[PDB]
């Protein structure tokens, strides 16, 4: 028997159910600010994260999950999106001249340890927008982001911490001012005072880590993240920052670029530690028991209309014989509420007996009311 | 130098994906009707696992999988399909032992094939299986639920269920195909027995069935599957039944545009904040925040960075915007916005605590 590449876990129906509420959420809430989705290739050649990560960076260096195709082509299972991202956004032209507020979401691959923070294989939604210099479509972001926690009722765990890395110049003439020991542009102060301002309207909170610089070389002004002293993540869930050159750098016409990748993984766990109780809806809504001389052709039957008359609900037409202790203890594992049972009687009777699994109450009913019925029982 | 994207591996800039999410929600709905439950599996896995579970002899083995080296000297590969990754975890966190389990996944498989019709490199699948059912009953249910796939895309009139047993059929596996040859007929499903219909992999059994379209809206096949008993135990794990089948999410999506190019999805935006003058935006983004929470639901995009209001106000017909809460110093000001239908061009000044309830109105 195989084992799973360590770092690369399994998501199991129960635990599913609970990422599909979470993410919802999110997506929503990237849609109530004009946000569209893009879909991008898991792996991209490898030059592409050399140039527009950078060479020295410890990504690059040592995380990435490089190989080599049939052809001799340097292939990589992608780290981040961003790359990925600008590629596209400059492959299909939709950033020369243009503005384009999307979000992706999918996984990313890093070789690193294995931890509680950290996985091989991470998922991340993430979010990029063409076209906006000034600092008040990065305000846009942060919002968007607050808005999140907001909503997952997470807000009261969660700090931002925010900070401008000037531009190349001044990054240029600092080695002198860094490595000799071992200083920003004036456009750079004005446009991260300007957002330090909007925040301040918004009422929103943050903290100036005046040594906070990203892990990659394409951030320029604006350098932000989002942090739980709660270690629900490894600390950060959120980060994210300016990046205006690498739609140039990789080949395009340049314009101004901002953007932010959240770690679904650290969001989940702090959800479910800040927010103990939070279970989302059940699997199976009515289980449909069945038995005796040939019910199952008539049972699947009377599902499929019961499913037509009740949209939105979840229906499991038992299956595979068991007794009737059986199916009711199936359907109770499943978390059924109510099962419509069928036996041969309810079959010749245009019959189908409504039992409520809170109390055990069943009543006989005829098949084209049940519907009516369970809309009642379930709500 | 530019890099483009490996060929056979394709994006889906921001006007497909639209579409491409109405119509995953509609399956990913009908799943639900059924009680299935999602599960999440790895994109790469150990390499013996894709030989021992889909085959040596399978072309698929042989020149198709995106296998390489770790880093530390184990081969790994891309998954070329779901299921053998599937029981996989199955075995591993013990959910096959004596339990039933009905799941789907969906997300992308590779392959190395050299570029054609409905056949990319990256592709992507939705499928599911069923762990614990031996009689044809889980089969019919099985089909019966792409049946109202097909029925909730409008291709029902364009997809074709082609049947087959794969055991010169022995006793048991005869019985077992009639009985759910039966099941269809009864539940009214329109089927083919296709005797020559064996599929591509080396864990199938008994039924072996696919879902195919002549106008080419997949490789011919859309959908595809069939049983397979004896995996869990082959893979390591104590035998228990299972039957599935996985669908070409591209071929579909290209088949439901084909059948029915009235099917598109909702704009991209609903309000488009129209805003400029002394010190708006700050403002600006207040009202929007607020209008958010008053009507949720509504896709509201706050224009940024400049631009005279008829700039602003064809931006907001790029994206489709029916209403545009304009809003300049006077309107600050005054408590109020402009609400402005751009469908009619009426703009009436609204108060704040009230243009929430004017838009919804004026959206529905
Ligand atoms: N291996 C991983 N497992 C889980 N989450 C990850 C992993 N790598 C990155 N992330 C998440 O993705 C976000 C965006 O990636 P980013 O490049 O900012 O990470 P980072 O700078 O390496 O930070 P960290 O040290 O927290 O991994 C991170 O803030 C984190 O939330
Ligand atoms: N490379 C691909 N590109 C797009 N869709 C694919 C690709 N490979 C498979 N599919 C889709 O996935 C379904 C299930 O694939 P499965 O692994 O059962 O068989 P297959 O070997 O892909 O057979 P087929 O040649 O008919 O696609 C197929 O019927 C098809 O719709
Ligand atoms: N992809 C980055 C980190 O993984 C986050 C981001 C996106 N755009 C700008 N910053
Ligand atoms: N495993 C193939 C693609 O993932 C098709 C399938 C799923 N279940 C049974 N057959």
């Amino acid at each position: 028997n195989i084992q799973a590449i360590r770092g690369m876990n399994d998501y199991l129906p129960g635990e599913t159910a609970i990422w599909q509420r979470i993410e919802g959420t999110l997506k929503n809430v990237l849609g109530s600010y004009g946000y569209s989705e893009i879909r991008l290739p898991i792996v991209e050649q490898t030059p592409l994260f050399k140039r527009a990560i950078g060479e020295v960076t410890d990504v690059v260096e040592k995380e990435m999950y490089t190989f080599e195709d049939r052809n001799g082509d340097s292939l990589t299972l992608r780290p981040e999106g961003t790359a990925g991202c600008v590629r596209a956004g400059i492959e299909h032209g939709l950033l020369y001249n243009q503005e384009q507020r999307l979000w992706y979401i999918g996984p990313m691959f890093r070789h690193e340890r294995p931890q509680k923070g950290r996985y091989r294989q991470f998922h991340q939604l993430g979010c990029e927008v063409f076209g906006l210099q000034g600092p008040d479509i990065d305000a846009e972001l942060i919002m968007l982001t607050a808005r999140w926690w907001r909503a997952l009722g997470i807000s009261e765990h969660v700090t931002l911490e925010l900070n401008s890395i000037g531009s190349l110049e001044a990054r240029a003439n600092y080695r002198d001012a860094l490595v000799a020991f071992l200083y920003l542009d004036e456009e750079s102060r004005e446009h991260f005072a300007g957002l330090c301002k909007l925040l301040e309207s918004a009422g929103i909170a943050y903290t100036v880590n005046q040594r906070l610089v990203r892990g990659l070389d394409y951030y320029n002004r604006t350098v932000f993240e989002w942090v739980t002293n709660s270690l629900g993540s490894q600390g950060t869930v959120c980060a994210g920052g300016r990046y205006d050159g690498l739609v140039e750098q990789l080949g395009g016409r340049a314009t101004p670029a901002v953007g932010f990748a959240m770690g679904l993984e650290r969001l989940v766990l702090l959800v479910q530690a800040v927010n103990p109780e939070f279970k989302a809806d059940p699997v199976v809504d009515i289980y449909l028991v069945a038995s005796g001389a040939d019910t199952q052709s008539a049972a699947m039957a009377l599902a499929e209309r019961l499913r037509d008359e009740l949209p939105g609900v979840k229906l499991m037409t038992n299956h595979g014989g068991g007794n009737f202790k059986k199916q009711f203890a199936r359907a109770d594992k499943w978390g059924a509420r109510v099962a419509v049972v069928l036996g041969e009687s309810e079959v010749a009777n245009g019959t189908a007996v409504v039992k409520d699994l809170r109390s055990g109450e069943q009543t006989a009913v005829a098949q084209d009311s049940v519907a009516a019925h369970l809309r009642t029982l379930l709500g």
